[PDB]
Parts: structure tokens; sequence; C-alpha cells
């Protein structure tokens, strides 16, 4: 016989993980990117927004051939979410997303034919901006980020998280966070001295400077 139970008186989820070694020259690039000073680091955002733009082109075309592909969401766009509390900058798109095998192949495991050429150009003093011509622009994220997590959902697979703090390895895991529906979320965990990339004025400045010709709307979400 009880009139009142207190809160302290009232199941284990199981996530599968896989750990991968970066391709040798990818790992060398990452070290070079992380451990060398570059001015002009702001170009990281151009590279990530170009990737979103490419993934949005892909879904726009796939869906011409099959309206069914936009069942996972019709709106084609990019959102930028700085968070000063946890020091993350999140780039979200509703492009094609990546399958599990896409993450494993495209972000780290397969050799890229421009990496050796990029590393020589950089050691000769090329601006890191040149990274966009060498097919390795994703890694520019590590100019400003100590860790990068990629959350992604493709129509043909489940939701996956890829994550890396560099140092030769990344992980891919099944993700049961907030469901995405379709697209990719790049979550940059900013290095302590790179917090300017959480300011609304700086974000507007660099989109205006470098991402003026993007054929999808970009919205900035600013916490009050
Ligand atoms: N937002 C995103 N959505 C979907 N896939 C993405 C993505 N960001 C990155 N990727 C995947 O990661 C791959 C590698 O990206 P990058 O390092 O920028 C070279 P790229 O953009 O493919 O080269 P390119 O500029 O020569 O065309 C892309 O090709 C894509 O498969
Ligand atoms: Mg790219």
């Amino acid at each position: 016989p009880r009139g009142s139970h207190m809160p302290e008186e009232t199941p284990m989820e199981e996530e599968e993980v896989e750990t991968f070694a970066f391709q040798a020259e990818i790992a060398q690039l990452m070290s070079l990117i992380i451990n060398t000073f570059y001015s002009n680091k702001e170009i990281f955002l151009r590279e990530l927004i170009s990737n979103s733009s490419d993934a949005l082109d892909k879904i726009r075309y796939e869906s011409l051939t099959d309206p069914s592909k936009l069942d996972s969401g019709k709106e084609l766009h990019i959102n930028l979410i700085p968070n000063k509390q946890d020091r993350t900058l999140t780039i979200v798109d509703t492009g094609i997303g990546m399958t599990k095998a896409d993450l494993i192949n495209n972000l780290g495991t397969i050799a890229k034919s421009g990496t050796k050429a990029f590393m020589e150009a950089l050691q000769a003093g090329a601006d890191i901006s040149m990274i966009g011509q060498f097919g390795v622009g994703f890694y520019s994220a590590y100019l400003v980020a100590e860790k990068v997590t990629v959350i992604t959902k493709h129509n043909d697979d489940e939701q996956y998280a890829w994550e890396s703090s560099a140092g030769g390895s990344f992980t891919v895991r099944t993700d049961t966070g907030e469901p995405m529906g379709r697209g990719t979320k790049v979550i940059l965990h900013l290095k302590e001295d790179q917090t300017e990339y959480l300011e609304e004025r700086r974000i507007k400045e660099i989109v205006k400077k470098h991402s003026q010709f993007i054929g999808y709307p970009i919205t900035l979400f600013v916490e009050k």
C-alpha cells in the first residue's frame, strides 16, 4: 500500500564498431596538415561546403530519374551550426549521404592519386588553399579541428558515424543518435586557438569570400 513513489525507485543498447588504418600517404598528409603552421586556414569551410554541394547535385540528379529518391526529404540545402558551448562547428547537408562502404573507401582507406603531388607542393611553400585542386580537400578540416565526426545517411544503408582524431586510424560505427533521414553532418571539434570559426561575423565573411557560387541555400543557425 503506497501513495507516492519517488523518482529513484522506478536496457543495454549495443553498438558495433570497426577501426581502420588510413592509407599511408593519407596519414602523412594528415600529420603535415595538423603539425605545420599555415596561414589562410579559413579555406577549410569552402572545401566542406563544396563537398555538400556535390552530394546535393548527386541527389538532385538521381531523383530526376526516380522521384522516389527524395522520400527521405525534398529540401536541398546546407546548414551551418556553430556552438560556442561545446566548441563545435557542424556543417549539415541533405545530399546523397554515404553508405558504410562509402565512408570506409572514400574517407581514408583508398589511396588518392593527388596526395604525393600535394605534399611536395606544400613543402615547396604552396598556399594550403591549393588543396582544392589535389582531390584531398576533406582533410582541410584538420587545419582547424582536433577531431572530426561524420554522421551520414544514404537511401541504401543505415545511419553511420565515422570519427577520427588523426594519428593513423579512424572508426566507423552504426549510429542510433537522432535519425538524419538523408544527408551528411560534419562535426568539427575545434582546436582551442581556432575558436574564431564559431563567430557569426567570421562565418559570414568566409562564405561570402569563398562560397559565393553555391547553387543551394546556406543557412546559419546562431544560438542567442
Ligand atoms: N558532405 C558529403 N556528402 C557526401 N559525401 C561526402 C561529403 N563530404 C565528403 N564526401 C565524400 O568524400 C569524398 C572525398 O572528398 P574530398 O576530399 O573533398 C575529394 P572530392 O571532393 O571527391 O574531389 P574533387 O574536388 O576532385 O571532385 C567525396 O568524393 C565524397 O565521396
Ligand atoms: Mg571535395
